């Protein structure tokens, strides 16, 4: 309940969304007793390209706020030697912390937030940026609407810590435009089947394995939606070169279709 400012305006603290390393998010309320996200970033002990990486995705956010609304809002920053605050929107939960809470996700709640997921990786792709590194924890539900909380260019925890599951089969050999299609591909597999393609191996070595081995059938279970079954076949292709694109998605009947 402690108080902080940022850029004169007065924002105390009501709680703790998350924690990363070096990192704390709040929720807070402001003055006009509005309720908004606080980024608390501690830059003590930090290197120069640890610190580098932190101004370049600010940078970012703040460029692609025009761009897209399917980027979370980015309304003000302090940034000195010792920290940075930055006064984000909140929304009403991150889509990892919606697909635990329920059970099964409704098939046009599930378009949505697709048509909502390939908007937004479609305009980082669009300035040079690959998240290279995307779980349902990077979306944020604002109003019925995903929205892109980071670009995986700053080096988290609700309080998924370095998964595997949405990893593509070119980082486990190791990265382009084709690798955030894996990763997005894995999140509607969760969304459509209940659990990520490789989910059911316990072992991580054997996991690892078998994202990169080309005689691992991954299933492709028989559903209603024809179409997701394409989208979804399409996008878990090993080979990025054989692997769909995001303005292929974009113009899918899945996508398109009524
Ligand atoms: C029941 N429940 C709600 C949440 C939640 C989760 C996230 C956010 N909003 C934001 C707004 C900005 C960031 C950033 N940066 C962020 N990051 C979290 C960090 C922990 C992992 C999920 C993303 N989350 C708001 C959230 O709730 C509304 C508020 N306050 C998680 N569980």
């Amino acid at each position: 309940f402690q108080s902080m400012s940022v850029k004169g305006r007065i924002y105390s603290i009501l709680k703790q969304i998350g924690s990363g390393g070096s990192s704390k998010v709040f929720q807070v309320l402001n003055e006009k007793k509005q309720i908004y996200a606080i980024k608390y970033v501690n830059l003590e002990e930090a290197d120069n390209q640890t610190l580098d990486s932190y101004r370049n995705e600010i940078a970012y956010l703040n460029k692609l706020q025009q761009h897209s609304d399917k980027i979370i809002r980015l309304y003000d920053y302090e940034i000195t030697d010792q920290y940075i605050y930055m006064v984000m929107e909140c929304g009403n939960i991150d889509l990892n912390g919606w697909l635990k809470k329920k059970k099964s996700i409704d098939p046009w709640e599930r378009k949505s937030y697709w048509k909502n997921m390939l908007e937004a990786v479609h305009t980082i792709h669009q300035h040079g940026i690959v998240h290279s590194d995307l779980k349902p924890a990077n979306f944020l539900i604002v109003d019925g609407m995903l929205k892109l909380i980071d670009f995986g260019i700053a080096n988290m925890q609700p309080d998924q810590v370095g998964t595997v599951n949405y990893m593509p089969p070119e980082a486990i050999k190791d990265i382009s435009p084709k690798s955030d299609v894996w990763s997005l591909g894995c999140i509607l597999y969760y969304m459509t089947y209940g659990k990520t393609p490789f989910q059911q191996i316990i072992n991580q070595i054997s996991k690892l394995h078998a994202i990169i081995d080309p005689n691992h059938e991954i299933e492709f279970p028989d559903i209603p939606e024809k179409d997701l079954q394409d989208v979804l076949k399409c996008c878990l292709k090993r080979d990025p070169k054989q692997r769909i694109s995001i303005p292929e998605l974009l113009a899918h009947p899945y996508v398109q279709i009524q």
